[PDB]
């Protein structure tokens, strides 16, 4: 997260840390089982980590819980990343509390100009590399698809909205990715990609949680 602050601990409690010997991206916790993270973030040997604020040192609110399944969405695409959103199911669910909690999935799509909590222990930095040790937040607007393409040159699909400031200085980075975009409440977004990070007119793009819905509640029904 460029240009946040320091979310306090365990002030987001459905945050979570994938880790793979170290920590590679977020992720949010939907339920005692199951995490919702990015597709691009998909990779073998996951361990999730619950309760954290300072991923280097052990506070005391930690739950570290293997993965036993990952599913990728079927129509994942690399290379444009449309679809990119992957469910992580647990191999033993979580024991749920005041500093790990899930968070609920939308009934509607947000509009643009809605205000969003977005979090992660990304980048800090814009230019150079920085790395925090305790979870950072950001607020962020979510932007018109009209003014995300005039301003950026970016092609983004009906899976995907833009969010963040085109003045840059403040925007997810490398390591925030499939962190989540709450907004009112619900996860809206998964942190997905970017052109660097809070450049000027090159905003955040989220995958748009509302079109995945149906097939969320259907996948961990039978899983
Ligand atoms: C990869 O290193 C980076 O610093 C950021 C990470 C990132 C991830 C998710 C969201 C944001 C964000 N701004 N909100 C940033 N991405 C980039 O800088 C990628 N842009 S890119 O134009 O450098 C690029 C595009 C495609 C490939 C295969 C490789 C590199
Ligand atoms: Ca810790």
């Amino acid at each position: 997260i460029v240009g946040g602050y320091t979310c306090g601990a365990n002030t987001v409690p459905y945050q979570v840390s994938l880790n793979s010997g170290y920590h590679f991206c977020g992720g949010s916790l939907i339920n005692s089982q199951w995490v919702v993270s990015a597709a691009h973030c998909y990779k073998s040997g996951i361990q999730v980590r619950l309760g954290e604020d300072n991923i280097n040192v052990v506070e005391g609110n930690e739950q570290f819980i293997s993965a036993s399944k990952s599913i990728v969405h079927p129509s994942y695409n690399s290379n444009t990343l449309n679809n990119d959103i992957m469910l992580i199911k647990l191999k033993s669910a979580a024991s749920l509390n005041s500093r790990v909690a899930s968070i609920s999935l939308p009934t509607s799509c947000a509009s643009a100009g809605t205000q969003c909590l977005i979090s992660g222990w990304g980048n800090t930095k814009s230019s150079g590399t920085s790395y925090p040790d305790v979870l950072k937040c950001l607020k962020a607007p979510i932007l018109s698809d009209s003014s995300c393409k005039s301003a950026s040159s970016y092609i983004i699909t009906s899976n995907m909205f833009c969010a963040g400031y085109l003045e840059g200085g403040k925007d997810s980075c490398q390591g925030d990715s499939g962190g989540p975009v709450v907004c009112s409440g619900k996860l809206q977004g998964i942190v997905s990609w970017g052109s660097g990070c809070a450049q000027k007119n090159k905003p955040g793009v989220y995958t748009k949680v509302c079109n995945y819905v149906s097939w969320i509640k259907q996948t961990i029904a039978s899983n």
